[PDB]
């Protein structure tokens, strides 16, 4: 009964440079989101999402310091791209976190 009474939100993501895009993702809830390395994450423009693997050695794939989330926390989550982003399309981040809760930021 868990994903009901988690919150999370990802509260800013840009591309910073080169094919690197940063991801705010920021525990708003009352419960505490465990092994976050081992979330499940998508990328992709005009709603087609690819896998991308966690620190898995070729892209895309993505980084983050910490293994847990705790209620009021927020961490950065580095997405290394393999192709550059267009200014003509729209891009969606999706986020499976352990528990089965998802989340998702569009730019």
């Amino acid at each position: 009964s868990q994903k009901m009474l988690t919150q999370l939100q990802i509260d800013y993501a840009t591309n910073t440079s080169s094919n690197t895009v940063v991801a705010y993702l920021h525990n708003v809830g009352e419960t505490t989101i465990s092994y976050l390395q081992n979330s499940v994450v998508y990328f992709g423009p005009n709603g087609q999402l690819q896998p991308v693997g966690y620190n898995s050695g070729s892209s895309p794939y993505w980084t983050v310091t910490s293994n847990s989330l705790q209620p009021g926390s927020v961490v950065k989550i580095i997405i290394y791209l393999s192709s550059p982003l267009s200014s003509n399309q729209y891009y969606t981040i999706q986020i499976v976190t352990p528990n089965g809760y998802t989340v998702s930021y569009m730019f």
